[PDB]
């Protein structure tokens, strides 16, 4: 249950940006998302859960940071990537996303955590040039 990790409590109680998702689902998607995710992206909850996130991709996005997650999921790695996402109208957003396990007392990936924040383009520059 979302409501079972502390880290999540924390980030809603402090009004961030996050979603988890389930991995024992079909296609990873999305089982509960923060208030401060749907402002951000323009989305109604009811669009958003039984999804997966890649809805918030689009042409000017870079492959190779959706790749950069992708390896982190299949690693079982903890990833920061800046990328180009999309809201509900169409307007674009740099992500500073993150995404980690989120494990059960065995070690088990139980669910995952993204933790989404808007940066402008130019810290999104910088960073990809760090990189
Ligand atoms: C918990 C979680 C949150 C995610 N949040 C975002 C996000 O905010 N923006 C985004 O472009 N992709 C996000 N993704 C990445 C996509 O959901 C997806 O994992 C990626 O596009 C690769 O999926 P594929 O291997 O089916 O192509 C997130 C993934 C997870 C697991
Ligand atoms: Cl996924």
């Amino acid at each position: 249950g979302a409501m079972d990790y502390s880290l999540v409590k924390a980030l809603q109680t402090a009004q961030q940006n996050f979603v988890i998702s389930d991995p024992s689902i079909p296609d990873n998607p999305i089982v509960y998302a923060s208030q401060g995710f749907l402002t951000l992206t323009g989305y109604a909850l009811s669009e958003v859960l039984g999804r997966n996130c890649r809805f918030l991709q689009g042409p000017e996005t870079d492959p190779k940071a959706v790749e950069k997650v992708r390896k982190g999921l299949e690693r079982g790695e903890d990833t920061t990537v800046v990328l180009l996402n999309y809201r509900k109208d169409g307007s674009t957003f740099w992500n500073q996303l993150f995404i980690a396990a989120l494990r059960d007392g065995e070690g088990n990936v139980v669910n995952y955590l993204g933790v989404q924040c808007k940066v402008s383009e130019d810290y999104a520059k910088a960073f990809l040039k760090n990189e």
